[PDB]
This record gives structure tokens, sequence and C-alpha cells, in this order.
């Protein structure tokens, strides 16, 4: 009954590291988690490789598993990242799920109603939802800003975008298109890319996952990240732990989870892994 459980590196959710070649063990606060390794770009041939994960969804897995009394194997995802349906099949930790690969999924991953319909998700434990970050001293109120609405009322055109393939830009592809098609001009390939751009005065602002982004601002080096929300309400939601669609094992995770919460756990896990110095 050990059960397949793939993740995907978001720090400070989960963050990867190599493993002692001396022991390979994973010792401290990590667990063991393996990839799969293509030996070449030419095929699909690989081997797994072990390494060792840690971070505050990997403690959230660790107290699950003391909890509700299963082991586990974990993985990390290697055929797209969080989930999104491309040329009609889910990629992804989503698309693990769905095709029975992994039992769970667990890490940064937002709930919304597209991924609803092909994975059941525990109870949210991580709010988020869509925000803009900008460099300390920007003003915009928000995504309906006359920055974002009109960028060529502005010196250079405002400059603006977010990671492709995350549930942010399926948010704003599928509901705003021109904001979408003008910023795909400025697509990031990561968080890291962003805040350096943003920092440089390269970019004006950045949208992605508010709990990312609230992580980010809060222990920038300098304090030089504002995070605000977009007022996107109709995006606000949660990470949730993705199961299969009809798993019997949501009962237990959610009675899991809402034990941690009542209790003081999920708080702990906050100050240890989440909370920010910067002030606002
Ligand atoms: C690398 C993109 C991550 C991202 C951007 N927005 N959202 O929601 C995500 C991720 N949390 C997801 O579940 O798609």
């Amino acid at each position: 009954n050990h059960l397949s459980i793939v993740t995907l590196e978001e720090a400070p959710f989960v963050i990867v590291e190599d493993i002692d070649p001396l022991t390979e063990t994973c010792v401290r606060n990590t667990v063991p988690c393996r990839k799969f390794v293509k030996i070449n770009n030419s095929t699909n041939e690989g081997m797994n490789v072990k390494k060792c994960c840690k971070g505050f969804c990997i403690d959230i897995l660790k107290k699950l598993s003391r909890t509700v009394k299963f082991t586990y194997d974990l993985y990390l995802v290697t055929n797209g990242k969080h989930g999104k349906k491309v040329n009609n099949v889910w990629n992804g930790m989503i698309g693990e799920v769905v095709y029975q690969r992994a039992v769970m999924a667990v890490g940064s991953l937002t709930i919304n109603e597209e991924r609803s319909e092909v994975v059941d998700f525990s109870v949210p434990f991580v709010e988020t939802g869509i925000s803009v970050m900008v460099s300390r001293g920007t003003q915009v109120t928000g995504l309906s800003d006359k920055k974002f609405q009109r960028p060529h009322d502005y010196s250079p055109p405002f400059r603006f975008g977010t990671v492709p393939n995350g549930s942010t830009e399926r948010n704003i592809r599928n509901n705003y298109p021109y904001m979408h098609q003008y910023m795909t001009r400025f697509n990031q390939r990561g968080v890291e890319d962003a805040l350096v751009s943003l920092k440089t005065g390269k970019l004006d602002a950045f949208i992605y996952d508010a709990a990312v982004l609230n992580y980010k601002a809060g222990r920038d080096e300098g304090c030089k990240l504002v995070t605000i929300g977009s007022g996107y309400i109709f995006a606000t939601t949660g990470y949730g732990i993705a199961l299969q669609k009809g798993s019997p094992w949501k009962r237990q995770i959610d009675l899991a989870l809402l034990q941690f919460v009542g209790d003081g756990e999920m708080e702990e896990l906050e100050t240890l892994w989440l909370t920010g110095i910067c002030h606002a």
C-alpha cells in the first residue's frame, strides 16, 4: 500500500536538494524523492535519480503520512509542471493523477474549476489567488488599474507579464483576451527572472500566484518588492492536494488537515516556512 505521490519544485513549498552520495540517504527535514531524467535530448530513454525534498508541503506530507498511517514513494513530475490540458491531454501533476500514475499530488497546486472536473482536491490549506508584484515605489491599484487596461497610455508601454502555463495565465487567457495577448511579449521563464527584471527596472509588474508572491516580497533582500491583490476575486482559491476523481482518501486527508488547523500545527508550519520580515 505504498502510495505513489507526485510533487514539483517551487520554494518554499517544495525544495529539491542533492542526496549525499556517501550514504544515498536523505537526512534532517528532508525526505527521499526521485526524478526520471533523460539520457539525452533525442529520446525518452532515462534513469531515475535519487534526490531529497523539503518545504512547507513536504512537512504537510510528513504529517499526513504520520497521522493517516501510510507510506509513500515521492517523485518529481517530468512532463509539464502544475497542470495544463495540452493537445487535449492533461500534463503536469494534474496529469499524473488523472492518468493514475500518482494517487496524490502535493505541492503549490492551485484548486480551480477546470482541474476539479478531472481530479478531486483536499480542502484548501494555503490561501492563494492572482496577485501583482511591483518594485517598491510603483503605484497600481490592482489589475483594473489603467496601467494594465491601457498600457500604451504610458512610457514605455506598461510592461507586465506572467510565467506561461500556470493557472494564472489560464485565468487571464480565458477571460481577458487583449490582456493575455498583450502580456505574452513579457512572458517570464520563472519567478527569479521576473524579480530581477522588476528590481532592475526592466519590467513594471509581474502577475503570478499570490502565495508565492507574498512569500517572495516578505523576504526580498533589501525589501525592494511589493505585492498587491489583483482584485480578481473570481480567482481566489487555495492550494489543495489533488487526488483521483472519487478517491477514497479525500475523507481521511481532509480530516487530518482539519486536525492540523485546529490544533495549531498548521500555524506552526506557516511560522516555520512562510511568514516574512519585510514590512509591506
Ligand atoms: C509556474 C506557474 C505557477 C502558477 C501560476 N499561477 N498558478 O496558479 C500557478 C500554480 N500554482 C498552478 O497551480 O498552476
